[PDB]
């Protein structure tokens, strides 16, 4: 079985500066293990980098978080998911 | 400043027995401090009961999570932001 991403959206699709944004990415169904990763505009987002918060709460799930946002999150927001089986992911997007 | 919920989904309206479910509360906007509580058919959601998970992993986020589905999960999913400038909040629903 490979996985499915079921979509997501920060609740918006604009957010001012100095403001949080969220984001969550499910994956219900899929053979484990999984891999899921995230990435603004095509390049991977890393847990403790340019003002993100990375949480694998679950094994199928990914919870996106951003504290205080400015002009360098702007943009699509992916989030991928890896089996031996397949991929799967969705897009969303953001300005600020 | 009163509260201001923004959208949100489980990503699905239906979901099969024994799969899982995650709704992310955002409130990125409002006084704090922030009260954001859990509902399922109007009876509370509490951390630790009936499968639950909540995770207060932000002030201004709160993350449901379910790692078993059943059918006591099927209903209405709310999300209530409180301050002392008024209070906010938005619906989900989901079955089983």
């Amino acid at each position: 079985v490979p996985p499915q991403v079921l979509p997501f959206s920060f609740g918006e699709s604009a957010a001012d500066v100095g403001d949080i944004a969220s984001a969550n990415c499910v994956v219900p169904k899929g053979d484990l293990p999984l891999e899921i990763r995230w990435s603004l505009n095509s390049a991977p987002i890393v847990n403790g980098e340019n003002g993100f918060t990375l949480v694998r709460l679950n094994k199928r799930t990914s919870l996106l978080n951003i504290d205080s946002l400015n002009a360098f999150h702007r943009g699509v927001y992916k989030c991928i998911a890896t089996n031996p089986a397949g991929t799967s992911e969705y897009v969303a997007e953001l300005q600020v």
